[PDB]
């Protein structure tokens, strides 16, 4: 105890965890750097040198004519996979009948073929608790991962991200991987008329509540966002006219460099014992599939200071992944009693003291502050290019959201604001959270895409 030596280690982990800070001139220097890569993804002649790489989705605005009725919904881009079935109507969505599938490890790291094998066990299963799989419904696919269209419905996977590693699929049409999986079982059939990305499944989703949404963004497992570009300015579709939805893929920022300064001794373990070491180096600094292992790599290190729990790390806390980022949100809503914290803690198979919360709480905050503030800098970045490219001196915009680290995190959100709106000045910016965003969002844009 003795309060003189407890403030003291208190201190010395301060120190430690000044590293995380970022000051508002770092920030504007990534958000101009993004900005920077950006232009870069978007032109022809930059665009596969880009590190962010500006996809065009083939969602045009604004649009024109819906057609109405039940619509299946896919999602994969998780740990689970979703399916929903969503009436569309008059254009509003309603979530009608959900299923939610744990994806077995052999699956997301094994072939394409089990892959989507699974998915489609999946759908068959959803299709006869609810009696239709001889329905033929019009099928949307938000394939949360990078992916190169030829239209709404067709596209190459770029390249897997989140730890997903299924072999066969790069390189390849993931509508057509799906189709072919559900061929392969064959007693269902479904005409896949649009694939998605998640950024961009939110931003549709929030747009008949708030048609100034523009800007999808998740900070989910992994963080990316979306956005309405001019068609002027996508040179990689022909046409000048309207705006299309470009997938910014803003998750690889860095990995060219241009997060080299700001990297941690953490950040670097993080990536190289990641599925995708040296990709997605600035999501690997807010993802929520990284955030807890942050923090774990940065206790590990205060214990190896002996600055933590008598310098004696747990089992468990040296167990790759053991630290979930649902533990640092928690970390982050305790009271100031401690209780949460020590639960978590002793659950670890630690025995805490009040200093040692204290500090894991720090560590928490200094990760997840972090993250928002690099997260702000990429937002920031669109919304200042969006404002750029039109015609208002004050840009009144909505972002769609979506992700468990924004909407569960305590804090992340109020932080990840603040930033934004300091570094967007003359942009009034409305943040919104999606409802069902991925499975209303497919919907909706299918309902459009299967005229
Ligand atoms: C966000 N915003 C604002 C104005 N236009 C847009 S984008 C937008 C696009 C679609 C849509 O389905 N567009 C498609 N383009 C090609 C096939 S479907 C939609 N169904 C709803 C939308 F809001
Ligand atoms: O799920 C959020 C994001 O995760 C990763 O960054 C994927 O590459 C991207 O496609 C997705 O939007």
């Amino acid at each position: 105890e003795n309060l003189y030596f407890q403030g003291m280690k208190k201190e010395k982990v301060e120190q430690i965890l000044a590293e995380f800070q970022l000051q508002e001139e770092d920030l504007k220097k990534v958000m101009r750097r993004m900005q920077k890569e950006m232009d870069r993804g978007l032109r022809l002649e930059t665009h596969e040198e880009a590190s962010v790489k500006m996809l065009p989705t083939y969602v045009r605005s604004t649009p024109e004519g819906s057609e109405v009725g039940d619509f299946l919904s896919l999602d994969l881009g998780g740990t689970n996979f979703r399916v929903m079935l969503v009436k569309v109507g008059e254009q509003w969505s309603v979530k009608t009948k959900h299923q939610m599938y744990s994806i077995p490890e052999d699956a997301m790291t094994g072939t394409a073929e089990m892959l989507f094998d699974y998915i489609s066990e999946c759908i068959s299963d959803f299709l006869d608790k609810h009696q239709m799989k001889h329905k033929k419904l019009p099928l949307g696919f938000t394939f949360s991962f990078p992916v190169r269209h030829e239209d709404i419905d067709k596209g190459i996977l770029l390249n897997w991200t989140k730890g997903f590693k299924a072999s066969g699929a790069e390189g390849n049409n993931v509508v057509g991987l799906l189709r072919d999986a559900i061929k392969r079982r064959g007693d269902f059939e479904m005409d896949v008329v649009a694939m998605v990305n998640d950024t961009v499944a939110t931003m549709i989703s929030c747009y008949y509540e708030d048609h100034q949404c523009e800007v999808g963004m998740i900070v989910g497992t992994g963080c990316n966002a979306c956005y309405m570009e001019e068609m002027q300015n996508v040179e990689l579709v022909e046409g000048d006219e309207g705006r299309m939805c470009v997938n910014t893929e803003w998750g690889a920022f860095g990995d060219s460099g241009e997060l080299d300064e700001f990297l941690l001794e953490y950040d670097r373990l993080v990536d190289e014992s990641s599925a995708n070491p040296g990709q997605q180096l600035y999501e690997k600094l807010i993802g929520g599939k990284y955030m807890g292992e942050l923090v774990r790599l940065v206790l590990l290190r205060l214990v190896d200071e002996n600055l933590l729990f008598h310098g004696e790390a747990s089992e468990q806390l040296r167990t790759r992944g053991a630290f979930e980022t649902r533990f640092v949100s928690q970390v982050e809503s305790d009271t100031g009693d401690r209780k949460q914290i020590y639960n978590i803690l002793s659950t670890l198979g630690l025995r805490p003291s009040t200093t040692d919360c204290d500090i894991v709480r720090r560590a928490c905050e200094s990760v997840s502050t972090r993250a928002a503030h690099m997260c702000s800098a990429g937002l920031a970045g669109v919304i200042n290019r969006m404002r750029e490219s039109r015609s208002e001196d004050v840009m009144r915009i909505t972002v769609g959201v979506d992700g468990s680290v924004y909407k569960l995190h305590p804090s992340f959100k109020e932080r990840f604001h603040a930033s934004v709106r300091r570094l967007t000045p003359s942009c009034e910016i409305t943040f919104i959270e999606s409802e069902e965003g991925s499975g209303r969002g497919a919907a909706l844009v299918s309902a459009v895409a299967c005229k």
